[PDB]
């Protein structure tokens, strides 16, 4: 058993970890006690980055993720979301919150449409198995692309495996 804040330093890229320390730290959170919550941070903003065309939401510190948001908002004729979103595409000219869960897709997929109450914001959740789910099967990136995702959360399991930190990884994740 390794240690995964270890992991996380020496696995993610260092702009991913500093911009998830801000996130976690903004709430309170610690990144050296959660450090579960810590790598789901970085994997999800990596998700983000690989899948952006795209205007990049998360990440942000919140007053110019709004600012960006709301700029958007206007310029074009799209209702204010409720939540910040993860993306902005202008070729579906829509908002998409990403997921990268631990759990069943298709209930991760609901919590969020329950969450955010969406009318026209994107859904799409990915998973450690390989398993997607995307609002009216309208997946918008084609298949190399999201393929590529899927690989990059397989790399990231297994190189948790090998330091025995998949096992309390994947069974951590809450609603
Ligand atoms: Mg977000």
């Amino acid at each position: 058993l390794g240690s995964m804040e270890d992991f996380v330093r020496q696995c993610f890229n260092p702009m991913i970890v500093e911009l998830a320390e801000k996130a976690m730290k903004e709430y309170g959170e610690d990144p050296k006690i959660e450090t579960n919550k810590f790598a789901a941070i970085c994997t999800h903003l990596e998700v983000c980055f690989m899948y952006s065309r795209f205007e990049i939401i998360e990440g942000r510190d919140r007053t110019m993720a709004w600012t960006v948001v709301n700029s958007i908002c206007n310029t074009t004729g799209v209702e204010k979301p409720k939540f910040l979103p993860d993306l902005y595409d202008y070729k579906e000219n829509r908002f998409i919150e990403i997921g990268v869960t631990r759990r069943e897709v298709h209930t991760y997929y609901l919590e969020k449409a329950n969450k955010i109450k969406s009318e026209k914001t994107h859904i799409h959740i990915f998973s450690f198995t390989g398993e997607e789910m995307a609002t009216k099967a309208d997946y918008t990136l084609d298949e190399e692309s999201r393929a590529r995702i899927k690989t990059r959360l397989f790399t990231i399991r297994q190189e948790m495996a090998s330091r025995g930190l998949w096992d309390s990884f994947r069974q951590s994740e809450r609603g």
